[PDB]
């Protein structure tokens, strides 16, 4: 149980490297609705998320297991499909950071 959320750090610092950073700059900080003009994202996304959140999370104690930690990661690109249109570029990098998150927390 202890070991899995040491893990859990390793994975969200992969994400936050300058390697993945092309396609990871979009869920660093949480999404501006004031700064972009996104007047309906408070209406349509009910449970926002992003990496610093879940990173704020993990450094204190708010997941039991590395299966409550998922769950956040995956609720901040579920957000990012159902909000954004299908053929929008911050949907193609969700799915590319997703590629990354899949893999390295498949393997544990
Ligand atoms: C209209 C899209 O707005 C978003 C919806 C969404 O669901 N996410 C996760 C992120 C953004 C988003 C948020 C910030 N600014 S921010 O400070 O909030 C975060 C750094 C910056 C870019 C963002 O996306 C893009 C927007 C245009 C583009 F050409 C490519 C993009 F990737």
């Amino acid at each position: 149980h202890m070991e899995q959320l040491k893990c859990c750090s390793g994975i969200l610092k992969e994400m936050f490297a300058k390697k993945h950073a092309a396609y990871a700059w979009p869920f660093y900080k949480p999404v501006d609705v004031e700064a972009l003009g996104l007047h309906d994202y408070c209406d349509i996304i009910k449970h926002p998320m992003d990496m610093s959140t879940i990173k704020s999370k993990l450094e204190a104690r708010e997941y039991r297991d590395a299966q409550e930690f998922g769950a956040d990661v995956r609720l901040m690109f579920s957000n990012c499909y159902k909000y954004n249109p299908p053929d929008h570029e911050v949907v193609a990098m969700a799915r590319k950071l997703q590629d990354v998150f899949e893999m390295r927390f498949a393997k544990m």
